[PDB]
């Protein structure tokens, strides 16, 4: 008397959580699901509206809350005084971000090692860190190339400090010259206490 479709009701929840997929056993009524979701609250919603059909026996979850790995992430980087200007972030289910700033490549490679040792999602991981000595070397670079040998910088977490001495006349250049060093990636900030010689 037409058995109820099985495979339409399956696919009318499914398709609302992206990342996700299935199998059903109609010998013995078990639905699998595996993928991703933003968070616990979005695996709840799913698990319920699957578990709401008529032919389902059983549901077998192997579904990733993202967010709890994340934060999880978080705290692990805390840990290391060498991380401490790094965390991740999940803008879309089954995609990570990492970001932030390290002081040196030494700091930068243990980083890595720790991901590949104890991050189970690599694969889903976008890494977006910025070097500071890295940055640092390239703004005293392109000062003095620039003709300004007695100004000096440091960097550190997205900001620059410019002090040292120029020479009145070349105030407007000077300003150009700190527009090119902003178009290194992880230039958040700068700060100039350049006097000028009369």
């Amino acid at each position: 008397i037409d058995q109820i479709d099985l495979i339409h009701d399956i696919e009318h929840v499914i398709q609302q959580f992206p990342t996700v997929r299935f199998t059903f056993n109609k010998n013995n009524g078990q639905l699998f699901l595996i993928g991703h979701v933003r968070n616990s609250i979005d695996k709840s919603e799913l698990l319920y509206k699957v578990d709401a059909l008529s032919f389902v026996k059983s549901v077998d979850d192997n579904v990733i809350d993202d967010e709890a790995v994340w934060q999880e992430m978080n705290i692990l980087l805390s840990k290391n005084p060498e991380f401490k200007g790094i965390s991740m972030q999940s803008p879309e289910p089954g995609i990570f971000v990492i970001s932030g700033y390290l002081k040196t490549e030494e700091q930068a490679a243990c980083l890595a090692d720790y991901l590949n040792l104890h991050f189970n999602y690599l694969s889903l991981l976008d890494n977006k860190v910025i070097i500071e000595s890295q940055v640092m070397k390239a703004l005293a670079g392109h000062l003095v190339q620039s003709g300004f040998a007695n100004v000096h910088v440091s960097f550190t977490n997205g900001e620059a400090v410019l002090t040292g001495y120029i020479n009145n006349k070349d105030a407007d250049k000077f300003r150009t010259v700190v527009q090119e060093l902003q178009d290194i990636a992880g230039i958040r900030a700068v700060k100039n206490f350049v006097v000028l010689l009369p």
